[PDB]
């Protein structure tokens, strides 16, 4: 009976088998875990049985035990070796069982010793499947393991053949394994001849089978195929002699005509492509068409000649000499991959994209649109759609090819389809395609012509139609040519299917893995086969995007962005798009995210708001709402007005009595109906309004611009801006930067620009040298000055699959070395002048690392070495593979890679990758470098330094944040924090900008500079750097190198004025910044009489960067690695990512502890959220600290609350005296009075005041120097009622009348010098006379509350009013923390018309302790104070950084005073070294830090000073117990940890007020709402918290 080791995949599996075998006497041993040689779970075994192991155990270990190692392997092996057997056993349909068998040299290959066969029904699952073969082999082992153990059993070599499968050949079906088995294998099916002409060539071929047919109609005209043909043949003659070639591109701007139609097949023959212009279309687009275009050759009209602007060699198709005598087929010189037509999408995302289609795309396309749609020459086509969509090169190209007659719709017929129906049933048009609006439009007209009417392009919804055609639902986007899919509209569907693939086409419906999604599973749309095109015109990298090559399959498919699923019978469903954000007049934006300020509406009850596309694919927002009756539509345009753009308003509003629900009660969306230029759209007008319509549209990427409609709100950014500039002067309309913003609109533009009154940039000649930028003399500058220093290395890291090559990664990188200049450019020191040299060829470091995830950063770090300048290429790169990932890395240098470079370095890898070319880089860095080293000398930039003149010349404001102990010098350590604005915010923000005319970065400026002013004590002037993309020049746009300057923004926050006057402001002061922005800042430097000095950086310490979306998908996978680095002392990027915003505070980790910036991290989004829901309030009303860190700042700092008795002060020295009479009580020198003698003594003298109309709040005068007889007439004046108000006998006499006259004070006990010096007074009861003493010594009775005053101490000087439980408050406060217990005792050494005397006079009873009354001869003597603490044992001493300086000047030498406790300093800021040289003069003693104004009853925080803690700013600790402090900002709001602000008190311990000073008193004890309404003592004393809580003291607000 030997042990054996159960080696399996987790530890409840095959436990059937373990447990049988310990009933045998078997221990067993489950491990789940890898095995090795060396592990402790092999000795002492005699069998090893694995079942689904893993792992691969070491051959030592399978040769130790040769016949005693078996494995239960779930397949008929030899079929299934290795991983996921029983899966690949039903998707492979490979013989299926169970198999026992000996490990041997391989994985699952030994004999046999036990097999069984099993079999799987067609309705189980995949995991059942599993499940059935685990079980059945489970029992195989329990049955013959006696036959095994005894070696009874022969085994037998495996059958020759099989399987074997490895863990990543199941990705791609993954999603998989919960279909039946005949699910599965009907996913298999679904899963499961090439193009040899060009279109011309079948053309050509099928004008030689019906050469007299009609091919092409246009009203009375027409032409054959073989008049066609030979025109064509004429017009591709002369266009092909004019230099046309295969892939060349032919413009065509006509009306749709029979030269329309000519010189579409003239350019095929020719061997070129057509790119088509629809010339209605505005001149922004046929503008936009011709120059992205690579069309020398623009075939037009005299008509239509002039809206090219003589931009293209134009051939009038009317100029007779256009069309050659030759009319044959030219020689074929085109492949079906190249170039056949150029199609722009639509112009929703921006501006338009080249779709490149190639006659393969076309053929395949028309050779199954001919059978699947059985067209014939007796067909007559419809040329309907606008020849720029590909839906005409269906009407024009399939119908062609299958001999059918072309019917040029007349221009007047095409939209009025009543006259449409009409000539289509007067000419016979039998088939057409229809865009989805027209042709539910069309299927009411009583058409009889038809028999196939084919739509798409938008969701078909209608089917019923006064029609007998087959209505054929297509789809595919332009990308893949016309349609990928059809489906026969059989019948009424919810969702009309979009159909089955066509010829050699493949739909994969795919999750975001590319994995294969089970039948009936919604997924996104992915097309495969022969309609693939080519890519787009110009967009490398947006084809390598979405013409992907599938990682586990290696078929290049086309990402739709299309949500479809495969419906049981095989049909395609269209579900819409994928993405639930819509671009809407230039923003991404959420429809639903409009309902609530709908609904808002008082009369809606529910809104749904979707997004609809015109059939040019302009989007357009319907906003649904469920009202009782219909709102006006200017009603509600003006209530969305008032809070949101233009753009969140809906172009259309439906009115529903109620909306229809699915069958979980959502809004059928589906079952809404369907419904331009906009209200205050005003058309150009005058010849320039129109050229400044069209290069808006162009900048802006959004049709129709009205003249009153603002740039901002339209989708501009600052960048857009420049491009309008740049495009103005191309037009010959000089416009400044800043005036675009001062005339925001084409009508106020109009009347700037009424001169009309160029400018590339200069490639140079090649030389061993060149200049520098301004910026990359800074940049190199930077990197000499510590060589080391990895702080701009640009770090990104992507992580692809296992799948990827990293060869070809490695050699992705490589072309884009031998591609930019930057990535071959060296910096060198010549002299004084920093050069640079342009390598031709540069070897990249490519370094190969395997490891796991839980170290791919560590390896990462050890990549990131500095860069030597003078040493290409300045990038590294490396792949770290772990078992999941291939982590691509790269490091390269900020002299060449800034933002932008890096996203034109993301875009072209991505292209690279995807097996795409890049057109060569037209310009270069250098020739910039010297352009703008020229321009530096011109008027302009004398006028631009002029603006940093004028503006940094006088003092500029300084930005301090809540920072650590600077470094001597700049640090660049640093560590990252990242806040996330989610999509939604994100897109209020955009809303709110545009609103109002701004720019998102004008918002996130204006936030981040009053998150600045506010931590900045809520200044008015803020200061922050920012970046600008610093390509001056218009040809700088797609050159990798370092253009990005630096600008000082000298912001104005107006606390007073709302958030959006603010807005206006920083605008203000922003846009002249901008428009001097190409002032190098270190010559902005020069003009601010600014340098480069110490540890803060030149103008400002906060940098605020902003860059926008990520331009590729490859740029969005980019995961920014920082390195530990911070430029600055604090970073806030504003990234926007994954439509929300990723807001990286970059910061200096000496300056910022990790919870630090956490705090200041939550600060910034609490702000922002305030900015956004409060654009009308007052910034002064936006709170800058948390709810969350004012809760634990109550727990770690006000957390205070201490029930105390309310016995008053006397009460309690009356207990003392009667139950232990003859204690210790007082000691002053000789005398030592006792309880019981000190109590009467008050008692006598309390009786004499209230003889003389003593009451609670009337004001008794004291002015007794230390004495017992001090304490006599307190206890005492206590015990009478009233307050006792100190006066110094020093005092002039002018101010001893002054307190008096003021106080009110009904009468006065004066020791017996001082009762002349109180003139004048009242009723004098001579403190020290027998006279004033009544032999009554009974305890008075004790009227006075705790709410009426005890003493009232002076500050023309003011007296502040404190009452009794105020005090009762401290003392128990102060006994608490420090007990003077009857062994401890307390001497008076701080003058008494000083709030600290009132502890050591009372905070001796608590704890029936001694009261030492020291000698006013000693009193700033600290030797003679000294003799108190050794003389009678002083426990506590109330003391000031003053006397401490000098008390401690008695060092060590001096001892002998065990018994002292506490030393308590109060009343000034205590130094730093005055702590750790007390603890050496005098250990085993607890010294505290004590702060308290006269206005919060003595005292209000304390600090306790550990002996093994050395505080750089000693603070005044935290509040005593029913204490709390608030520090506030000069607008009375909280202030957050770190930032300066007004100390304040608060609690049952705030004196009264001050004496009849009511205007004073209110001034300065306001209700607070902090406090729950309950007044605040504002003390005139900046101080800031500390991490922990404790205050520090930052002096008086002076
Ligand atoms: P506008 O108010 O929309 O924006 C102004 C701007 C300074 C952000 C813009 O003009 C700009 O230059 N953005 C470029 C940001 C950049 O280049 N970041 C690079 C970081 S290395």
């Amino acid at each position: 009976m030997g042990r054996i080791l159960f080696l399996t995949t987790f530890m409840s599996k095959g436990n059937k088998v373990v447990r049988y075998l310990e009933s045998l006497h078997h221990e067993v041993v489950i491990c789940q875990e890898k095995v090795h040689a060396q592990s402790a779970n092999l000795q002492e075994i005699d069998w090893i049985v694995s079942y689904a192991y893993g792992y691969i155990l070491d051959k030592e270990i399978v040769s130790r035990f040769r016949g005693r190692i078996i494995n239960l392997h779930p397949s008929l092996l030899p079929w299934n070796k290795g991983r996921d057997p029983v899966f690949w056993s039903v998707w492979d349909e490979t013989p299926k069982g169970v198999t026992i068998h000996l490990i041997d040299e391989h994985v699952d290959t030994g004999d046999i010793l036990v097999q069984e066969e099993i079999a799987f029904a067609d309705e189980d699952t995949l995991l059942d499947c599993y499940n059935k073969a685990n079980q059945a082999i489970e029992e195989l082992f329990i049955r013959e393991w006696e036959n095994i153990v005894h070696g009874r059993i022969a085994p037998y070599r495996q059958t020759a053949g099989g399987t074997l499968h490895f863990k990543a050949d199941r990705d791609f079906y993954k999603n998989l394994n919960m279909t039946t088995v005949r699910e599965l294998l009907a996913l298999k099916r679904l899963c499961a001849k090439p193009i040899d002409k060009t279109f011309h060539q079948l053309f050509e071929q099928q004008v030689e089978m019906t050469p007299d047919h009609v091919a092409v109609v246009d009203r009375g005209q027409s032409l054959t195929y073989k008049q066609l043909n030979e025109r064509a043949n004429q017009l591709a003659h002369h266009l092909r002699g004019k230099g046309v070639k295969p892939d060349d591109q032919v413009a065509i701007m006509l009306d749709k005509s029979l030269d329309m139609i000519v010189s579409i097949l003239a350019v095929m023959k020719a061997g070129g492509a057509y790119v088509p212009i629809d010339p209605d279309y505005p001149g922004e687009r046929i503008a936009y068409m011709l120059a992205d275009s690579s069309a020398a050759i623009l075939l037009t009209n005299a008509l239509h000649e002039e809206k090219a602007n003589g931009a293209c060699d134009i051939i009038d198709v009317h100029d007779p000499d256009s069309y050659s005598e030759n009319t044959n087929n030219l020689p074929h010189v085109n492949r079906p991959d190249d170039l056949v037509y150029v199609m722009y999408t639509s112009g929703s995302t921006g501006l338009a994209k080249g779709v490149m289609i190639e006659h393969h795309n076309l053929v395949n396309f028309c050779e199954w649109y001919r059978p699947y749609f059985g067209v014939t020459p007796a067909d007559k086509a419809l040329v309907y759609s606008s020849f720029s969509f590909d839906g005409s090169a269906l009407d024009i190209f399939t119908h062609l090819l299958a001999g059918a007659a072309l019917h040029i719709v007349p221009s007047e017929r095409k939209y009025d389809l009543d006259a449409l129906n009409d000539y289509c049933n007067q000419e016979g048009i039998t088939i057409s395609y229809l865009p989805t609006g027209a042709a539910e439009q069309f299927m009411q007209m009583d058409n009889q012509s038809f028999r196939v009417v084919i739509t798409g392009g938008d969701v078909l919804k209608k089917i019923e139609r006064n029609g007998t055609y087959k209505l054929y639902n297509g789809y595919g986007p332009t990308e893949c040519t016309i349609m990928v899919t059809m489906f026969e509209v059989d019948k009424p569907y919810a969702n009309i299917p979009i159909g089955k693939p066509i010829d050699r086409t493949r739909i994969l419906i795919l999750d975001e893995a590319l994995a294969l999604q089970p039948i009936g599973v919604a997924g996104e749309l992915f097309i495969v086969g022969e309609g693939l095109g080519r890519g787009y015109l110009n967009r490398p990298e947006l084809t390598a995007e979405k013409f992907i090559v599938h990682p586990q399959t290696g078929e290049r498919m086309y990402r739709t962005g299309d949500r479809a699923r495969f419906l049981p019978d095989g049909n395609i469903e269209f579900l819409g798009r994928l993405d639930n954000l819509v671009k809407i007049r230039g923003y991404r934006i959420e429809p639903g995210e409009i309902e609530p300020f709908l609904m808002n509406h008082p009369l809606i009850e529910l809104t749904t708001v979707l997004a609809k596309e015109q059939a040019d694919g302009r989007k357009y927002l319907v906003g649904y709402y469920v009202a009782p009756e219909e709102i006006p539509h200017g009603e509600l345009r003006e209530w969305l007005g008032n809070d949101l753009p233009d753009y969140m308003i809906p172009t259309y509003f439906v009115h529903m009595k109620a909306f229809p629900l699915t069958a979980n009660g959502k809004v059928d969306r589906r079952a809404l109906p369907d419904v331009l230029l906009g209200e205050d759209y005003v058309a150009p007008t005058d010849e320039l309004e129109q050229q400044l319509a069209q290069v808006w549209s162009h900048v802006l990427g959004i049709p129709q611009m009205g003249i009153d409609d603002h740039f901002l709100e339209r989708g501009g950014d600052s960048i857009k801006v420049m491009q309008l500039i740049h495009q103005l002067k191309n037009i010959g309309l000089s416009l400044r930067y800043d005036q675009l913003f001062t005339h925001p609109t084409i009508r106020q533009l109009k009347r700037l620009l009424t001169e009309q009154k160029l400018e590339p940039l200069r490639e140079l000649d090649e030389q061993a040298e060149y200049e520098t930028s301004a910026v990359e003399k800074r940049m190199y500058i930077i990197q000499q000055q510590d060589v080391e220093s990895i702080a701009y290395n640009v770090v990104y890291t992507i992580n692809f699959p296992l799948t990827v090559d990293t060869e070809q990664i490695r050699v992705a990188l490589e072309q884009l070395v031998l591609r930019h200049e930057g990535l071959r450019s060296t910096y060198h020191m010549r002299g004084d002048e920093i050069v640079k040299r342009i390598v031709p060829r540069a070897e990249l470091s490519f370094v190969r690392q395997t490891g796991e995830e839980e170290s791919v950063q560590s390896l990462l770090a050890e990549q990131i070495k500095p860069f030597d300048l003078a040493k290409a290429p300045l990038l590294r790169a490396g792949v770290i593979e772990t078992a999941d990932k291939k982590v691509l890395w790269f490091d390269s240098h900020h002299i060449l890679l800034d933002g932008l470079s890096k996203s034109i370095l993301a875009r072209e890898l991505q292209a690279l990758l995807g097996q795409q070319v890049l057109s060569p880089v037209e310009k270069t860095y250098k020739s910039f470098a010297r352009w703008q080293n020229e321009w530096f000398a011109s008027d302009e930039y004398e006028q631009q330094i002029a603006y940093w003149k004028t503006l940094l010349q006088g003092e500029l404001p300084a930005v301090q944040l809540p920072t650590k102990k600077r470094p001597p010098q700049l640090t660049f350590d640093g560590a990252i924090q990242m806040y996330r604005v989610n999509p939604e915010i994100t897109r209020k923000l955009k809303a709110t900008a545009a609103k109002h005319d701004l720019t998102l970065y004008m918002l996130m400026l204006t936030i981040v500079s009053i998150w600045l002013s506010k931590m900045n004590s809520d200044s008015n002037q803020v200061i922050l750097g920012t970046v600008t993309d610093g390509r001056q020049h218009p040809d700088t746009r797609e050159l990798l190198g370092m253009f990005v300057n630096t600008l000082p923004l000298l912001l104005s926050i107006d606390h007073e004025e709302s958030f959006l006057h603010n807005l206006q402001q920083v605008k203000a002061k922003l846009l002249p910044a901008l428009q001097n922005q190409y002032v190098p800042f270190d010559k902005i430097l020069e003009a601010a009489r600014v340098k480069r000095e110490g540890n803060r950086h030149p103008l400002f310490d906060v940098m605020f960067m902003m860059q926008g979306a990520p331009e590729t998908e490859l740029e969005s996978n980019m995961h920014h690695i920082n390195a530990g680095i911070s430029k600055f002392d604090l970073t806030l990027e504003v990234l926007e990512r994954e439509n929300g915003l990723n807001i990286v505070f970059e910061y200096n980790t000496h300056l910022f502890d990790e919870g630090m910036i956490l705090r200041m991290v939550a600060q910034f989004e609490h702000l922002l959220l305030q900015a956004v829901h409060g654009l009308d309030q007052q910034v002064k009303r936006f709170e800058l600290v948390t709810e969350d860190e004012k809760r634990d700042l109550f727990l770690r700092v006000n957390d205070t609350a201490k029930a105390y008795p309310n016995k008053l002060i006397m009460s309690m020295l009356e207990d003392w005296a009667a139950a232990t009479p003859d204690k210790t009580a007082l000691v002053f020198r000789e005398q030592r009075v006792t309880y019981r003698e000190l109590n009467e003594r008050v008692n006598q003298l309390a009786h004499t005041l209230r003889e003389k109309g003593v009451q609670p709040d009337d004001l008794v005068m004291l002015m007794a120097e230390r004495s017992v007889e001090m304490m006599v007439a307190i206890f005492a004046v206590l015990k009478a009622g009233g307050a006792y108000l100190p006066i110094d006998p020093h005092s002039p006499a002018e101010r001893i009348a002054y307190i008096f006259a003021d106080s009110g004070a009904k009468l006065v006990l004066a020791q017996s010098p001082f009762v002349e010096k109180a003139s004048m007074a009242e009723v004098v009861l001579d403190l020290n006379s027998a006279s004033s003493y009544a032999a009554d010594t009974s305890n008075p009775p004790l009227v006075n509350q705790p709410g009426d005053l005890v003493y009232v101490m002076y500050t023309k000087p003011k007296g502040v009013m404190i009452e009794h439980g105020a005090l009762l408050n401290v003392l128990h406060g102060m006994q608490d923390e420090y007990p003077l217990l009857q062994d401890d005792a307390f001497l008076l050494k701080t003058t008494y018309i000083f709030d600290i005397s009132v502890a050591e006079i009372f905070g001796w009873v608590p704890g029936r302790g001694k009261l030492v009354i020291l000698e006013p001869e000693a009193e700033k003597n600290p030797k003679a104070i000294w003799q108190a603490v050794v003389g009678a044992g002083i426990t506590h001493i109330n003391f000031v950084p003053s006397m401490l300086i000098p008390f401690v000047e008695y060092l060590e030498g001096r001892t002998e005073a065990n018994r002292l406790r506490y030393i308590l300093a109060c009343g000034e800021a205590m130094p730093d070294e005055l702590v750790p040289k007390v603890y050496e003069v005098l250990p085993e003693v607890k010294l505290e830090n004590i702060y308290g104004p006269t206005e919060a009853t003595i005292y209000a925080s304390r600090y306790s000073l550990a002996k093994g803690s050395q505080e750089s700013p000693v603070p005044i600790g935290k509040p005593l117990p029913n204490y709390r402090m608030y520090i506030i900002n000069r607008h009375g709001q909280l202030q957050p940890i770190g930032v300066p602000g007004e100390l304040c008190i608060a609690g049952a311990s705030l004196a009264r007020g001050y004496l009849n000073n009511p205007a004073l008193t209110e001034e300065k004890f306001t209700p607070h709402p902090l406090e729950k309404g309950e007044r605040i003592y504002r003390t005139g004393d900046l101080a800031r918290y500390r991490e922990d809580g404790n205050i520090e003291y930052l002096g008086r607000m002076d």
